[PDB]
């Protein structure tokens, strides 16, 4: 099994990355064996894990051992994630996490301002399509000074130290970077609205400059936004929380808005994904009844994100994700088969319990509710609708 | 003695270190001990010069090693430089240096994109004043992808293979640092005027749009500039060739607009220095005469442009005149007569024995690389100041 | 201030060194001050500290921190101590670790067997005089394999899981590693007399094929110690449990075999002192008083014999007695009553105010965990001399 | 390709490291791959060699970089070899080289004495059956301190300034190092004749004082070589070179002795491989013979290495190794065809010539006369003849 003979052949530089590798790397075989990966993307995907990974997640947080920084991207605060992008045709892999900085959550970096940064660096290197020119906008724009981020995290809860976290998409033998940056912790500081903060960020893109579709489709949004998020610098819901990023290109990617709220029911949904009514086409329709049912099938937020393309002046549709924590797994896998079947993905209805069962081997996921985190939905003009399943690894493993 | 006992004490971790540490590090304890810095800050600054800056200097290019990278910061391409500027009360020394990735100058790394961040980076949980904000947004807007890197390679020499160089300036106990950014090769590449990508680059900082005493002082220098620098394309100097941020809060950093031109002649330093005749008060002047006389006393000429958030009003530039292929001992002899003129007379007595102290392995009187540039300025606030940068590495072999 | 301003020039790779230099370089600074050391060696021990140790003490073991690898170096676990030499003429400073290899205490490295030899090894490129050829001989020959080590895991405490430890002398300008070695943990695993697998260690040493007179020593104090060890495979104190080594030339390298006992009284400290009636010369006599008013005045005990090529006769072992659980109020009064008996006055006036000077966050009057150790040993050439180990994280926490 | 895929997964820490991938590790994925190693070893062995020997290698000599150490194991100065052994029923890979230390050839490791020691370290923790301790024990009684290193350098060509080397045999999933440690530095600084410091070394093993059997096989082979080799501290031929040793338990570790001599004819293959006619069972004969005819069939110095095993009284043949340095090596390829024919080795016969331009793709082998370095042939009791034939990879590359 390629996991097994890399752990062979390779080892660990110390006892942390050995736990990350025992608690992790078999689930992600496993997954990318079941997206139908090559045994050579395999061997790929899990070499870049050893090597560029396992040193980026820090500690391994057990009994005994209490890390200086706790991530909120999992349930027992490790700064890991693992998820897979299910549509009509294929699926593909996606690892999400923060690059732990070795002085993170201490007075030298207490919101972990510099580990995805350094990750990221060394995948510019790698990888000849990787571009850090928004990371570096963005972490202009909406990063704080080390007395800033003292302040933000007497103003914040410990797993929510944070100012970057980044994704990994494992896209059919290549690797694509995508970040967010959290405008919560400037916000706080310098309370600023966070809608200001993070449309000022936005307007002062070069990309921005030169590109008036890209313009049109942000003006659109904000006048969606300014009558439903707040107009002074509360932290309360619904609320601009992270500007998103891909670390390629500028003309080429996708910028990201991510609203967070608590209160959803299927009035707000047809609010959220139509844009208070400016979207009205079949396509559109289609995927709101999709959502509507994927809804009634089934504490974190929800979260609602909309992405815009340099060269489109009009808005589509958000991906909606649905908070899955506190939920129980076998009520989630169950409810996942059903609609599954609604969409007539008949195959993935078949196989997703003993597929799920086969990616945990160690946990019995029908006594767990923390491994199943968010399902994504979105559905695309172009690509067909699309489900983003989010699991905490670590939760499976343990 | 510090250099020696902090040799002995951590050794190196590779031979590139060492000749760094051999070629450098007593001329650098010696301009220490000659600005006045006590016993604890030669220490300080050594030991940091060890742990930071040694690893960041790459290979050591001597005879049978050929870096990947060759710096344009000295003569036999080593990144290094170090600095004294000198004004009436003191004198403080300052390192200048490009960080040198272990891919740079190869296809993964053609511009030496990545070690100057990845130094900042240190800095900043080293000193808690150290702030990255200025440094990301201007990468942000002037610098370029693998691809376009590739490309301006093509278009430029060895020499000029770089989008950024970083300065510490060692004064009283801290560290400083101060970075530029090249804007050639994006205008290279993206054939777009220097003039336009590097107003465009600055207009988009927060800062800028936070404060209207900075948007009127660029004002003032854009109408200075826009009629002396190229409208098209072109890399025809005069040009706008870099901008230039201290890695501070953003409030107090000083933003520079450095000028780049190989013609220099009283008329242009009057017109530099004035801003075409818009400075034209008693202090300015009296700086002007101090440049005039050292420009007859006595690489592009530089002309740095320096702004700060809160202040409306443009000063006299700072400027540099190259002096590589010059002799070191006319220099020095230039300089002496120079410090009488301006009544610094301790500098004048002590200047050539200084000197020869901090290049002891080399006779002046021969070398034509040691000096490699002058750079003069006036303030109001300060005084006269002077910078003179010198080849370390050309001074110890 | 040297303590403190390395902390300013160098920074932390990462927050456990950061804990080990806020518990501890302090307290070295101290120390070092005290012992009359010029500011240039504080900048060099400190900067020497820094560099090599801070990263072989592993994780700084610490509320919600527990690591894999727990030492019996100190009463919580840190693989640390420091300690003074005290003789008639001067005070030098020693410190003592185990140096924490990354996979230390878990199935790739259960008795911590690669650590002390990588701090060795950078050590040799730092130091002309480091000489690991001793390390390298009794490594081979007490070391064990992996599975043997998780066996040895089995029949040991946590804090006894180790193969060798090291101390670092930092006399006048220089370093001077020295390693020990354990016994026990091979006896266990392959049941063989600690005796037997000591001695014949020693006997293939290639100093020991060159050097008669080191052979004639070997032989006189296995006599005297083939009846009072145990001739089966038994850890049955008094025992052989240490063989210690200078990591340097094997010509001027001196040998120590240690014994572990936990009964002393009065006839044992005169014949482990004595080698049973063999040494009875004034000088031994005059020691042996010392010794026994030390005991009056007043973890296993330690008796340390030591030999050198070139030598054929035994000189007394220095004796090591044991003060955790015994308050550091009570012992520094001892100290000072002892000290006074000796004459050394000088010392008796300073010991109280330099101990609470070395250790500032704790009271004295209320730990029983600060001084570890005391030894004591005389030589008819350099006269008697102290060596008092202190637990430095108990004194800082 | 693995060689490919894992250069697009883990890239490079510099350039040396990068430089020696493109000029070893598709030579080598074509050694396993002919050798019958499944895709899954193919990964765990080119994985092993990202991770160990890469950053082991130091600089990548070539023309504008001259390194401060030049490595005598291959005609360019590189510190590196891959091997063939093959034998009846199978072909196993290994490599050989030197781990150079990053002051390697300064003032501070003259001879480069550090960095095969640190790499075996890493091996102990990688591989439960890694045992350093006869390592250990001939670095005790053969290694120099730093002035007897830089004393050495005054008595020794550049590519001679060495104490140690290291192969790691990849034998059918595992890595098994053995290490060979030079005689000759010490043998020159302290003026003692080389048989006499090689015996004083091993008589001081401490599986040399327990085991009579080891002893017995020692004592047979000094009384051999006491009157071939010099009494005096000469440095001349035939001279015991190398002692060698297996990491492993030291109960199971071969023990070899290892001779250097220009001179070579059928008689002194005879004494060599007879001991002087203490052997003459059929089995040697046989082996002979075929040894004999190898030498007929086809600078540096000829190998011969007697090899010995605790437990065992006797001595076998030794490995007799032919330099083929300075040789084209098409006529070696002919000539082995033919030495395969004479051995019934018909399958290794029609693949030879064919597999090697496989394995150097980049450079005609017909036109050089230094890809091919040595040839190795012993004679086993149990396992039959064997053939080991040693490569400059880097040679077959540039």
């Amino acid at each position: 099994r390629p996991w097994q003979i890399l752990s062979q052949a390779l080892g660990f530089p110390n006892y942390d990355q050995e736990l990350w590798w025992q608690n992790t790397a078999e689930t992600l075989n496993r997954v990318l064996e079941q997206c139908d990966y090559s045994v050579h993307l395999q061997y790929k995907y899990l070499a870049f894990y050893h090597k560029y990974i396992l040193p980026s997640l820090g500690p391994f947080r057990r009994p005994g051992v209490e890390p200086e920084y706790i991530s909120g991207l999992s349930h027992g605060g490790h700064p890991l994630e693992i998820s897979v992008k299910i549509d009509k045709s294929k699926t593909i892999c996606r690892l999400g996490l923060q690059a732990i900085g070795p002085l993170a959550g201490t007075a030298r970096d207490p919101l972990n301002s510099f580990g995805d940064r350094e990750l990221l660096k060394n995948l510019a290197t790698l990888l000849p399509h990787v571009d850090l020119r928004l990371f570096d906008h963005f972490n202009a724009q909406v990063g704080l000074d080390r007395a800033q981020c003292a302040v933000a995290t007497t103003k914040l809860i410990k797993e929510s130290h944070n100012i970057v976290c980044t994704s990994l998409d494992l896209k059919d033998g290549e690797v694509i970077p995508k970040v967010y940056f959290s405008t919560i912790p400037k916000g706080l500081v310098t309370e600023t609205p966070l809608f200001d903060l993070t449309f000022a960020a936005i307007e002062q893109m070069e990309v921005y400059h030169k590109d008036a579709p890209l313009r049109t489709a942000l003006s659109s949004l904000k006048d969606f936004l300014r009558p439903r998020v707040p107009t002074d610098a509360s932290i309360t819901p619904p609320l601009t929380g992270l500007i998103g990023v891909d670390c390629i290109d500028p003309m080429l990617s996708r910028l990201k808005v991510y609203l967070a709220t608590f209160r959803m029911d299927l009035s707000l949904i047809r609010d959220y994904w139509t844009l208070g009514g400016l979207l009205t086409d079949a396509g559109t329709m289609k995927g709101l009844e999709m959502v509507e049912t994927l809804a009634k099938t089934l504490r974190l937020p929800f979260g609602i994100n909309y992405a815009m393309k340099p060269g489109t002046a009009e808005l589509a549709p958000p991906q909606i994700y649905f908070p899955l924590l506190g939920i129980n797994d076998g009520f989630i896998a169950d409810a996942l088969v059903e609609f599954f079947q609604y969409m007539g993905w008949e195959d993935q209805a078949n196989r997703y319990k003993d597929e799920l069962k086969a990616k945990f081997p160690n946990v019995d996921i029908s006594q767990t509710k923390n491994v199943h985190r968010w399902l994504g939905v979105a559905y695309s003009e172009t690509k067909g609708p699309s489900m983003n399943i989010y699991y905490d690894v670590v939760a499976g493993n343990v």
